[PDB]
């Protein structure tokens, strides 16, 4: 077949346009008023530049062989896509130039800009030149037909995760004919984010053996089917941020250590993992299913208050902390003088009072134990170079006292140049329901401190500790592993908002979050 | 030459031999002993021997083919070559060697003499010639001390595929000095254990759908002007090995990342560092030991700190009397009185480590005051909780108490310790809130892989994994020198920690308990 023999792909790059389902088809602007929907772009202009131009002549012969047998590439347009590109480059950059019209004849251009008639009059063009990869740099109409005529092998496709104002539109791509087989780091440009895809059709060398013979040693583990993880294991390259929290799933559902826990349901455990998430480029906000925040938001704006009063929650209609302040839970924990709902000495109080005597959850604690939400402040905004800057919620004396001990034992703080890295350290790490959850709240968190101390957030690191996957939730994340992840949205704070006690729900807004549907985990 | 047509390469394994002492490569030498091998079984090496010695790929074969038929003018097996001495210690059941193409050097023994499928051969000549009409892989040279000697000398080895067995044995036949300009090493595995033995595997060179590989060149467009450009020329060594397999180059690889890509800060003193932020690290300790090998360490004093540590010991007064130092500073008239403890007699460091962990919580009064039943005596709860409630998520010990950190000399480095118990194993998580890579870190894996093995015995389990956590991971300018001398080193096989098993408690180790076998390590390093 043609589009394998010469090697046409296309390259696109599409935004959003004007509750909400989404799917890949979410993504379609393509233009507006003859131009670009958005201002400039440039990480994009860049890809395209590079993924264009770039050629490799070592495999060029074994294309040359094939290709006769039936250096540069060749850049496809049509009219109002070769003239709204701003003359000064013209032709672009070296490369092969092609323009698909009807009103232009080849003359009134150069002998490089070869003009063609229709469709099937390219076919023609490629088989007299030498060249490396055809690329369609497109509009509408320009790729409407070269995938109408299954032309297209690969398409280089740029997810603009961000809305504008179109007059033209990329074709619903058939999921059955192509689908996604590489997707990139994701990357903020010019005020959005954005990741690049990849579809495609469906269907010495002493040191490689020296590999062979170091692996001499290596080991259904679980009984977790190859057939399932199609998708998942049908990908290429996952450098999408998203797959570290993906990925650490499949090692547990392939390699996790089967165990009891203390309500009985099953786990498969491993046991030491790292995140790292860049917070100057994404909010990492899991899109492999919905996920809602204004409950964990809450949860923060009470760890910062200071409050153990389990109902400050329940009354905000945010029960994460509601199973573990009933009188039978309470009861269970040898609580038996602890009034539901009252928490003990967890995080807020260990934040703000460290070292102070826990009586009940009305009681004045002011000026009493160490404010270390305080000091980790101070000490960031006047020593930013300390190796002291740690927030404790893990208080030995009191854990006994706590309704439980704290899932997420400590954060420390780095700065360089104007820029804050956080460190969370998790004892215990439910990856199905907590996790996801948990990567948002320090993420937040890590903005928060960033902005009241006048600096960039940098990296939201997550070290797990015992990072179990629950039996009862492996059919869901089997469901979400053979998901792709979408381009993350993004968190603006209000600006306004200077110290770490005055933020309110109001001064939170996610932005451009495009996910997957609800999964009951259960 | 004629080594690379006919891809001849030799295997070997060699273990230390009976002799403040020197290691150089020629350390492990030993080949055999009485005919036979200096050692009974050491099966993971018997069985890398068959794999290596065994495996041919189908389809690389074809390339081969032409290039030696090229040379000569003009199911698929390798060939393996060894003097009478070795053929005649192989055992009956497993002569000749499986699933391979058997030829023999020999002047007194011809055809006639053999019952079984094997070439003779009485000249190195011959087997040229024998290769040339034949169809094989790879030929192995598979030794004899006298062997392994005439295939060198005649510049005939490709390369060496070498076992570092990290023992001693009694041996009588040695593997030839091989000359560091001839053969450089390019590789170096995992360090395993096997038959009560660690050991690696180490290749000696000689010297003198293609489609989405372009997608991968794409998905690069926007890397980089690497921060701090320190010259290639000074980690020559350490950038020419292909494989980098032995558990301390997580160690070495982590001080590459900083010197190449740290951020400069200067510190708490208005010295100089360059500073990253989150590594882990992961070590098995059923497999060795982890004390470096890229230059000297001495336990003594830090397993004397430990000790210390458990007693809940806070009197510097202690380690000194024992000639240990790692505190003396931190309990000077000087440096108490710049924390601002004033009312604090020298060498009292306050509520640390020990004070924590059998005391969380208790007011420090002076390191002289019985404390017995006051503050949560954490290490015997964790020792209970591995004990009785061995999937407790909450196997945590912490030494950073919040509310007595302005009270102690210095905060705590090494934070806290997560345990996690699976079939019969432990592991530990510890999080290094500092860690200088270049003094610091080095010590701080050995007390804490040490501090594995000794909770693991008292519960009656097996040591499994280690693993560091780094947050502030730094390297001091002034080692940065000392630490190019080192990433240039090769690592030795890890040597091996044994507990005097009688001890069934956690406070009843003392220092004759401890005995590290088989160090092989580079020289001492001042990183000053
Ligand atoms: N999002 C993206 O990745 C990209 C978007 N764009 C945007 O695309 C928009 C323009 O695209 P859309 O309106 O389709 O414009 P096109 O670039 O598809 O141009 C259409 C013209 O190409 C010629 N043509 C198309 N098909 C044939 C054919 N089968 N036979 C002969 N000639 C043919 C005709 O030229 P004639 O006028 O001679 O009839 C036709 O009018 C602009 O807003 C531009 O900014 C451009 C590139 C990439
Ligand atoms: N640790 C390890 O990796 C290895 C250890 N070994 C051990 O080493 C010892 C055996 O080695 P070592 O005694 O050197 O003896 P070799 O195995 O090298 O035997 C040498 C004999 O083979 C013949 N031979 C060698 N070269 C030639 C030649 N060029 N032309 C004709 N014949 C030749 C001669 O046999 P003839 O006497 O018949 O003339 C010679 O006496 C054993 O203990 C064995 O277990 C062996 C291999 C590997
Ligand atoms: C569609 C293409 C090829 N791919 C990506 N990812 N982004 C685009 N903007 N591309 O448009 C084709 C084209 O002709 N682009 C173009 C627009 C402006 C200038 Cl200045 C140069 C090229
Ligand atoms: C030298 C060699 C091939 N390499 C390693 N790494 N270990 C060894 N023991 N080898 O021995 C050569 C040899 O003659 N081996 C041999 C093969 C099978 C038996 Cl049963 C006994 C010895």
């Amino acid at each position: 077949q043609v589009c394998d023999v010469f090697d046409i792909y296309a390259i696109c790059a599409c935004c959003k346009v004007e509750n909400e389902v989404f799917n890949n088809y979410t993504f379609r602007g393509l233009g507006n008023k003859g131009v670009l929907p958005w201002k400039c772009i440039s990480l994009d202009m860049k890809y395209f530049r590079a993924v264009t131009t770039y050629v490799n002549e070592s495999k060029y012969e074994k294309l040359k062989y094939k290709r006769c047998k039936y250096l540069q590439n060749v850049v496809v347009m049509g009219r109002t896509n070769w003239e709204s590109i701003p003359k000064k480059f013209k032709p672009l950059s070296n490369r092969i130039n092609v323009i698909l019209s009807r009103t232009l004849k080849k003359e009134d251009f150069d002998e490089d800009v070869y003009i063609i008639n229709k469709v099937e009059d390219l076919i023609v063009l490629l088989g007299k030149l030498n060249y490396y990869k055809c690329f369609i740099l497109g509009g509408s109409v320009v790729y409407q037909e070269f995938l109408e005529k299954k032309l297209i092998k690969k398409i280089y496709f740029t997810r603009i995760n961000s809305t504008y104002e179109c007059d033209v539109f990329f074709p619903e791509i058939n999921e059955n004919e192509y689908q996604i087989i590489s997707v990139s780091d994701v990357y903020t440009s010019n005020n959005t984010t954005l990741d690049f895809i990849i579809y495609k059709k469906t269907n010495d060398d002493e040191e490689e053996d020296d590999f062979v013979y170091f692996n001499f040693n290596k080991e259904n583990k679980n009984s977790i089917h190859p057939n399932d993880f199609q998708i998942y294991n049908s990908l290429k390259y996952k450098y999408h941020p998203e797959y570290q929290y993906l990925n650490i799933i499949y090692d547990i559902m392939m390699n996790g250590n089967k165990q009891s826990d203390r309500t009985g349901v099953g786990v498969l455990s491993k046991f030491g993992y790292i995140m790292k998430f860049d917070l100057s480029q994404y909010f990492p906000l899991l899109t492999t299913k919905k996920l809602f925040l204004r409950g964990i938001i809450e949860e923060l704006l009470w760890f910062i208050r200071g409050e153990t009063n389990g109902n400050t929650l329940l009354n905000k209609n945010v029960r994460i902390w509601e199973a573990n302040g009933t009188r039978e839970f309470l009861d269970n924990r040898k609580l038996f003088h602890r009034e539901v709902n009252d928490l003990g000495p967890i995080y807020g109080f260990q934040w703000r009072h460290f070292g102070a005597e826990y009586t009940n959850m009305y009681d004045n604690y002011e000026n009493k134990g160490v404010d270390q939400l305080k000091n980790i402040i101070n000490l960031i905004k006047n020593d930013p170079t300390s190796r002291r800057i740690l927030l404790c919620a893990w208080n030995v004396k009191d854990l006994d006292q706590m309704a439980l001990p704290p899932c997420h034992i400590l954060c420390q703080f780095y700065v360089f140049d104007g820029k804050l890295s956080c460190i969370m350290y998790q004892r215990s790490c439910d990856l199905g329901l907590g996790v996801p959850f948990n990567i948002a709240s320090y993420s937040i968190f890590t903005h928060m401190i960033a902005q009241v101390c006048n600096l960039q957030p940098a990296q939201f690191i997550h070290v797990l500790g015992n990072a179990h996957v629950y039996n009862n939730h492996i059919d869901s994340l089997k469901i979400q592993l053979n998901r792709i992840p979408y381009p993350f949205p993004t968190l603006k704070l209000n600006p306004d908002i200077k110290n770490i006690e005055d933020f309110t729900i109001s001064d939170f807004t996610i932005q451009n979050y495009v996910h997957h549907e609800k999964i009951s985990m259960d």
